[PDB]
DNA sequence: GCGGGGGACAGCGCGTACGTGCGTTTAAGCGGTGCTAGAGCTGTCTACGACCAATTGAGCGGCCTCGGCACCGGATTCCCAAACACA
């Protein structure tokens, strides 16, 4: 399955209302058995096309170093 | 021993300052010349310090006193830690 699912699910499963960062996706994804050391460029592509789908909306910080949640728009 | 909160450490981004490289300029390095100030050595003779015996008073041990400082309690003050009003 496409990492963006899995980013989504991740964000979906610890939706709150500062959001997500970074360090807790990678915690969430490896705790789902994906391999976040390998593809953490990966990672930080998939998050940067959820954030230019506006899928995420940045919180906090700028890029892949932020905060995220769903942007329930 | 325990609760917790701040700091250490991890991750990311970015932007500019440092490394690499190239061409030009500059002055370091080398050699060579010349001059003279001063370092190094020597001889003299003289004032200056070591040595010694005698004198003595300055300093050291021993006693004694009191005041400066330590201590205690009581009052004064001065930073404090969130909570509140209000943005």
């Amino acid at each position: 399955p496409p990492v963006s699912e899995l980013i989504t699910k991740a964000v979906a499963a610890s939706k709150e209302r500062s959001g997500v960062s970074l360090a807790a996706l990678k915690k969430a994804l490896a705790a789902a058995g994906y391999d976040v050391e390998k593809n953490n460029s990966r990672i930080k592509l998939g998050l940067k096309s959820l954030v230019s789908k506006g899928t995420l909306v940045q919180t906090k910080g700028t890029g892949a170093s932020g905060s995220f949640k769903l942007n329930k728009k």
